[PDB]
């Protein structure tokens, strides 16, 4: 698996969440 990819995976659902918040 990889660690650096499954963080950034994360941080952009959040991100567009905490931005647009569908």
């Amino acid at each position: 698996k990889k660690c650096i990819a499954k963080a950034i995976l994360k941080k952009a659902k959040k991100l567009l969440k905490k931005l647009v918040n569908p």
